[PDB]
């Protein structure tokens, strides 16, 4: 039954449900797959605790008082480890590039009401231009792309908008470019700030799909062997990656909502009785 | 002079430009806005940890092992006060949607191989999802829109692609549904989560722009009141949210293209000598 609505109504419907499945089921594996790690950690901790209790002749309200002003303290930006200054100008450069790209890593957080108030209003500007220039660099890939498989044709026919490459083909490019410069982001990563490769590559992914966790985040070491051109090679890199993972993750939504729309069609027309875009859409009248 | 090159890559590098300049100008602004504040925060630190360790008759030593186990601790998921398990069926399911909308709090951050490889992928599958199910509300607001204005509009006389909202209705809309959100939003949490009303403000629009900074997190009070409850309707304000402002962020896109065309044009026509869409795109072809 099409139940007489729309085709897209029916599309938001089942992505709503199945993201919600997807979710349900993502909670699910995470916590079998590392409750008891979850829970091996807490319990050293607490172990490590009362040694230290123990051993030095503190209760634990002292303690507990030592660690909410160190707690304090590394909300304001202070580490055990060397850490950089965090509101000098390239700390604030750091920052304005994760909040620009959406990242928000952590690390560096506005702590004053002008702060906040000036985050807000810059992040929103910030944030839309950036969005925008993610679309005209995906834009001007696929043109590059067009052009480069325009130009080989002709060549081996030898030997623009007319032969333009695919949904496939472009999903492809954009997947081998991303893992390119995740393992070189990650052979630089790992032996700077001694991660392991695999940390490098963990990092490099949360980085550059814009999540930004803020667990590892790289050239936040007091003093680093050529400091200014490391930090130019990881804003490069970072750039680079966000960039191409931002314009998979929009291609392999394309590819989606063809499967949805595959589904949803394949559901309305055989599966019933076997129970048992806004450019176009909202630039073009402005204009 | 034009330049010999098309309209197209010239607006990318007047985007870059304009981008670059925008970071470099926030960076000032935030280091001078908020780099005393830092200063003194860790200079109360020092001030802190030294009445500590005079007060008990610790070195430096072992309060620098004491405060590299806590840091451990907290990246386990460890708090001074209390916390709720932090990769239970819950925890585990406030983790994915964090990583599904790219948001990325970090207060649950993976901490096994086979929990980062499966956030890997998972994450992938579940962005390129939910961009997807942004655009496609996105859509769908704008032909809510379109219908109701048409009738109003039939209304008002008797008293569609036809006639669509312009770009500057939609984002006026967007705009004042995104203020009404955070004003609900932040009603809710300023009795709930013990925060001012100004900071919840600013965590309204941390989550809700995906930047998820992580300095603020709801819900993550070991019990609360009418728990159940309280879980359910921060998830969905948060998720209408993150859809209202995500749509913002798309119409503003749209304007700033619009206005990077115009100052193109009038720089190419009469300041020269003043000196002194992916989808008809990509997913047209594959169709
Ligand atoms: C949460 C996830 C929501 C979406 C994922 C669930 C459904 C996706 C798999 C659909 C099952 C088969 C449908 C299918 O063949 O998709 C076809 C192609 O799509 C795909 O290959 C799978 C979708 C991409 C998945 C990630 C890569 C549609 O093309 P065509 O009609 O021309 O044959
Ligand atoms: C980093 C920021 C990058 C973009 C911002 C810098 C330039 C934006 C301001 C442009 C100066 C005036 C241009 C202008 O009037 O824009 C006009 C409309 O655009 C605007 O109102 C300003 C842009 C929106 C800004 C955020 C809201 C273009 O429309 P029209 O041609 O029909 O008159
Ligand atoms: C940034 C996106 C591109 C990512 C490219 C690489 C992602 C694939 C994961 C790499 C494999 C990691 C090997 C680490 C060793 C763990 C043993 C095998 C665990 C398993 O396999 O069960
Ligand atoms: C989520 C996006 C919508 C946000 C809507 C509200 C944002 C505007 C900021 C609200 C004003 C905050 C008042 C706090 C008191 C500080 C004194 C004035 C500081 C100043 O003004 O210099
Ligand atoms: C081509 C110019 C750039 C235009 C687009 C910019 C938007 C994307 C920038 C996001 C960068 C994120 C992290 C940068 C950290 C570098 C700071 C440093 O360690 O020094
Ligand atoms: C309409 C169904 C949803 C479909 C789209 C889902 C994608 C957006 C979801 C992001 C939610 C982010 C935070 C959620 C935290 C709630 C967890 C809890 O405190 O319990
Ligand atoms: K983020
Ligand atoms: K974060
Ligand atoms: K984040
Ligand atoms: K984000």
């Amino acid at each position: 039954g099409p139940g007489h609505l729309n085709e897209d109504n029916a599309r938001f419907l089942l992505l709503a449900a199945l993201i919600v499945l997807y979710l349900l089921g993502g909670a699910a594996v995470f916590s079998a797959l590392e409750l008891a790690h979850e829970r091996q950690a807490k319990q050293r901790w607490e172990e490590r605790l009362a040694n230290f209790s123990r051993g030095h002749n503190l209760s634990r309200d002292e303690l507990r008082g030592f660690l909410r002003h160190y707690e304090e303290a590394t909300r304001a930006g202070i580490r055990v480890d060397n850490v950089r200054p965090r509101w000098d100008f390239t700390g604030a450069f750091y920052f304005v590039g994760t909040v620009v790209s959406t990242i928000g890593f952590g690390m560096t957080t506005p702590a004053t009401v002008g702060g906040k108030i000036f985050l807000i209003f810059y992040g929103l500007v910030g944030c839309s231009s950036t969005i925008l220039f993610f679309n005209l660099f995906l834009e001007r890939l696929i043109t590059i792309i067009a052009y480069i498989m325009k130009s080989c044709h002709q060549r081996q026919l030898r030997r623009l908008a007319g032969w333009k490459p695919s949904v496939y083909y472009v999903m492809l490019i954009l997947c081998t470019a991303s893992i390119l410069i995740s393992c070189c982001a990650s052979a630089m990563y790992t032996p700077i700030e001694g991660w392991s490769y695999f940390d490098s590559l963990y990092f490099c992914f949360v980085a550059f799909s814009t999540i930004g966790f803020g667990d590892l985040v790289s050239s936040q070491n007091a003093h680093y062997e050529s400091q200014g051109l490391y930090r130019f090679a990881n804003f490069v890199f970072i750039l680079m990656g966000v960039c191409c993972i931002y314009s998979l993750f929009n291609v392999i939504s394309i590819l989606i909502k063809q499967s949805l729309n595959w589904i949803l069609r394949k559901m309305d027309s055989g599966c019933c009785p076997q129970c048992q875009a806004f450019a176009i859409m909202n630039n073009r009248l402005a204009e």
